[PDB]
DNA sequence: ATAATGACGCT
DNA sequence: AGCGTCAT
């Protein structure tokens, strides 16, 4: 009877990251309702991050800045920096690399996003156990940790609830048994208290964190108490936690697959997936799905913390929505070159920082109408990091899709240009 | 007219 | 390889 408590895994999530990045750069933005915005033209810009002060008014991501200034008129606005006509997030990627470095010290991480890392803390927690002489774990070692499920049984202050739940946990603790899963979860947690404290001391950035036995519980744990907090979710808390957890809130169940688990099976919460046999599930959703599903509703999952703190593709895209769609040869060529240019700037910096080289160029477009994010996608070779070579070669491998005899103009209008660098190798 | 960006499965 | 899914 295996129960998926082999590993200790954490998901670190920087809190309102871009907002934190701007606020470190611009002290006026601190302790204030503010938001990051890109492209001022259309309705003031689309809001891509929201400080917690501004959330309290109702302001959300993707929302237009002119609309959100209706909800919050005191909303300050850091514009994203524009470069060659495209929104340029270099500031954040640099900010992210600062944090991934600190995290790289404490253990072996997987860059999830600009904002997130998974951390496999298993070997690190074994190392620290013998380095405490099996002596207890002080509450003071966990000043921002929550214990999902606790406090239980037989208090109005939010932090007062936190101590009770941590005190119940530390009390129930089997610290003589140096292989107790619940004890590990607790040691990894103190480590995360530390790595989170190191991130803040050394960059100024606060973050939230989830600690558990796999990537999926960690991510879910990480959302339980934000910001500047961390949740520990132990095996035994899974049944109650999943008891009313909506299925779509689990990483990979947020799209169509998860939708139909609700549809086919007629449930609505994650715990309800227990009652089915694995063959039942494989039969509804496939061999690998019914398997992963059957273990997941039992809180067991085994996708590993792949050690890969760097991405595997480098991509530069630009959207031309509505009346801005490109419809001329001269337009398409100009953007292919603008994208090619930031691309070589990112590419060159990759060749010297991370010591490697992309070898294939992928070109993608998307036309007016087609609801697929990508209408076309074609692979051509990538030899020198030369912006002009890449533009021309991109145009080459997509020239055969301007279905208008008039070569001056371009139909259908293109609503997207994507240039992605892949197939890296040593350098 | 939610934009940029990225990992992976399927075939 | 080319498309579809999913997440951030
Ligand atoms: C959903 C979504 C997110 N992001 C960004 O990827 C990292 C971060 O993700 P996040 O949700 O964590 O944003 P955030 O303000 O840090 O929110 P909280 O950490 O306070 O929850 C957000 O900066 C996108 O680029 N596109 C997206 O479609
Ligand atoms: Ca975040
Ligand atoms: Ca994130």
């Amino acid at each position: 009877m295996a129960t998926g408590q082999d590993r200790v895994v954490a998901l670190v999530d920087m809190d309102c990251f871009f907002v934190q990045v701007e606020q470190r750069q611009n002290p006026h933005l601190r302790n204030k309702p503010c938001a990051v915005v890109q492209y001022k033209s259309w309705k003031g810009g689309g809001i891509i991050a929201v400080s917690y002060e501004a959330r309290a008014f109702g302001v959300t991501r993707s929302m237009w800045a002119d609309d959100a200034k209706k909800l919050c008129p005191d909303l300050l606005l850091a514009q994203v920096r524009e470069s060659r006509g495209k929104a340029n997030l270099t500031k954040y990627r640099e900010a992210s690399v600062e944090v991934m470095e600190i995290m790289s010290r404490f253990a072996v991480i997987e860059r999830a996003s600009i904002d997130e890392a998974y951390v496999d803390l298993t070997s690190a927690v074994q190392e620290r156990l013998q380095k405490l002489q099996g002596q207890p774990i002080s509450a003071d070692l966990l000043p921002s940790t929550y214990i999902e499920g606790l406090p239980q049984g037989p208090t109005v202050q939010k932090e007062g609830m936190r101590k009770q739940g941590l005190f119940q946990w530390l009390d129930s603790l089997q610290i003589d048994n140096l292989t107790s899963p619940d004890l590990q979860l607790t040691v990894g947690a103190v480590i995360v208290e530390e790595m989170r404290a190191a991130i803040e001391r050394e960059t100024g950035f606060q973050c939230s964190a989830g600690i558990s036995h796999n990537k999926v519980l960690a991510k879910l744990a990480c959302g339980l108490n934000k910001p500047n907090r961390q949740t520990l979710v132990s095996h035994g808390s899974v049944p109650q936690l999943f008891s009313q957890m909506p299925i779509r809130k689990i990483r990979s169940l947020g799209g169509k697959l998860g939708a139909s688990v609700i549809e086919i099976l007629g449930i609505e919460y994650m715990g309800e997936l227990t009652q089915f046999t694995e063959s039942q599930l494989q039969s509804h959703f496939g061999e690998k799905n019914g398997s992963w599903l059957y273990a997941m509703c039992r809180g067991i999952e085994h996708d590993p913390v792949k050690p890969r703190q760097l991405p595997k593709t480098i991509g530069c895209s630009k959207n031309f929505p509505g009346k801005t769609a490109l419809a001329t040869r001269e337009q398409v060529q100009w953007w292919l070159l603008q994208l090619a240019q930031e691309l070589e700037e990112r590419l060159t910096k990759d060749r010297n920082d991370n010591d490697r080289v992309a070898t294939q160029l992928v070109v993608s477009i998307r036309v007016q109408g087609d609801k697929r994010l990508s209408s076309l996608r074609r692979c051509c070779a990538l030899t020198r990091y030369d912006a002009h070579k890449m533009s021309h070669d991109a145009f080459t491998v997509i020239k055969n899709c301007n279905t208008s005899g008039i070569q001056t103009e371009w139909s259908p209008p293109l609503t997207m240009l994507f240039l992605c660098a892949t197939k890296f190798s040593a350098s």
